């Protein structure tokens, strides 16, 4: 991934700073972009014609968001890419130019389309997961990834090291929560999370776990 970003440079490609609630692009907005989302948290959302908002997905530093195909520079979708951390850097690029810098250098193209690969397998991974064990199934592997990714060893378990108020970010989920502390799967110390039973999480997040596994070897490993 860090390829990508010299590539991007070396082309003329600089990056833009975001900050908490800012708006890398909209759906009102015309505009194709392939967003190379280099550090930070972001969220795609998209709103009802009700006003209301649906947040669709969530995507963490390292990672390319096409809002467009590259077939033919159409939008794929009407949405919005929100920060929710602080600071954010991204590579902003429109999609013919991303397009070019692809046929020169396949590997980079490779590197892009396996992201692609990525999200696909996820998406099946949460659906498997909730169609096996419901919302629980669900916040377990919310709860899964973060562990995973944000988790630090700890003689408490594995604090989730995320910012208390980008936590907020993210109703009977209560129920669940607390049903999770009542199991002593989690608990609530010094505003943070502390996961005790990470067996419990991947036994409810099955699938989610695998695709952690398959696409994140390092990481899952740094656990299991």
């Amino acid at each position: 991934g860090s390829e990508f970003k010299k590539y991007l440079e070396t082309n003329g490609i600089k990056p833009k700073q975001f900050h908490k609630k800012e708006l890398i692009f909209n759906q009102w907005d015309p505009q194709e972009y392939c967003i190379f989302l280099y550090d930070g948290i972001t969220k795609l959302t998209s709103i009802s014609e009700n006003g209301t908002i649906m947040n669709l997905q969530y995507y963490k530093g390292a990672f390319v968001i096409m809002s467009g195909f590259i077939d033919t520079e159409t939008s794929v979708g009407y949405y919005n890419l929100e920060v929710i951390s602080e600071q954010a850097t991204a590579y902003v690029i429109k999609i013919n130019e991303l397009k070019e810098l692809l046929s020169k250098n396949l590997t980079h193209f490779f590197y892009v389309f396996q992201t692609l690969q990525k999200q696909v397998s996820y998406s099946l991974a949460k659906f498997n997961d909730f169609s096996i064990n419901g919302k629980l199934g669900s916040i377990c592997g919310q709860l899964l990834i973060l562990t995973y990714v944000y988790g630090k060893e700890t003689p408490d378990g594995i604090k989730i090291t995320l910012d208390n108020l980008t936590m907020q970010e993210l109703s009977a989920v209560s129920r669940i929560i607390s049903k999770l502390k009542q199991e002593k799967v989690i608990v609530y110390k010094n505003s943070c999370f502390y996961v005790q039973n990470l067996d419990y999480l991947k036994r409810y997040a099955p699938k989610l776990d695998e695709w952690f596994y398959l696409a994140c070897p390092a990481t899952w490993g740094k656990l299991n």
